[PDB]
C-alpha cells in the first residue's frame, strides 16, 4: 500500500508525510462552504490485491491559520460527514486493487461570523489529514500524513 499527489511526490508502503498544494475558491461568504477536495489530489493503491486487502481510515483532520481561526465545518469521507477538525476516527474504505484510487476525503469549511477579507492567506498551512492504513493480512498499521497548504488567497466578503 503506497500513496501518490497531484504535486508528483509519494508517500511510500510504511507511510511517512507529504505536502499537498491546493487551489481553493478565491472568494467564500458567509453562510456558504468553501470546498476543498482531496480526491483530486490524494490517491493511492494496494500493493498485493491478489491476497491482501487493505484498510484506509481518515484517523485525524487538523485546522490550521485562517482556517482554524475563520472557518468551521465538516469533512466527508467516502459519502458521509463529520466535525472538522475531526473528533473520532472514520471508518475503513476497502483499497483491493493495483490501480491508483483517490482517497475519498473533502472539507466543507464555511466562514465564522467574525472573518473578513484575507481568510486563508496564500502559501498557508490549512489542514493536517492523517490516514491510517491496516490489512487482512498482517499487523501493519501505519499513518501517511497529508500537510495540506492553500495556493492563493481566499477572501470572505463583506
Ligand atoms: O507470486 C509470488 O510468488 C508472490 C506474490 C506476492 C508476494 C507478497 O507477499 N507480496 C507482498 C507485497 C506487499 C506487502 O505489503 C505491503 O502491501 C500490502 C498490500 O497493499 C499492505 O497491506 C502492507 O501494509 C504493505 O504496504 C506484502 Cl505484506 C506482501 C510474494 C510472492
Amino acid at each position: 500500500f503506497a500513496c501518490k499527489t497531484a504535486n508528483g511526490t509519494a508517500i511510500p508502503i510504511g507511510g511517512g508525510s507529504a505536502n499537498v498544494y491546493v487551489n481553493l475558491a478565491p472568494v467564500v461568504n458567509v453562510g456558504q462552504n468553501l470546498v476543498v477536495d482531496l480526491s483530486t489530489q490524494i490517491f493511492c493503491h494496494n500493493d498485493y490485491p491478489e491476497t491482501i486487502t487493505d484498510y484506509v481510515t481518515l484517523q485525524r483532520g487538523s485546522a490550521y491559520g485562517g482556517v482554524l481561526s475563520n472557518f468551521s465545518g465538516t469533512v466527508k469521507y467516502s459519502g458521509s460527514s463529520y466535525p472538522f477538525p475531526t473528533t473520532s476516527e472514520t471508518p475503513r474504505v476497502v483499497y483491493n486493487s493495483r490501480t491508483d484510487k483517490p482517497w475519498p476525503v473533502a472539507l466543507y469549511l464555511t466562514p465564522v461570523s467574525s472573518a473578513g477579507g484575507v481568510a486563508i492567506k496564500a502559501g498557508s498551512l490549512i489542514a493536517v489529514l492523517i490516514l491510517r492504513q491496516t490489512n487482512n493480512y498482517n499487523s501493519d498499521d501505519f499513518q501517511f500524513v497529508w500537510n495540506i497548504y492553500a495556493n492563493n488567497d481566499v477572501v470572505v466578503p463583506t
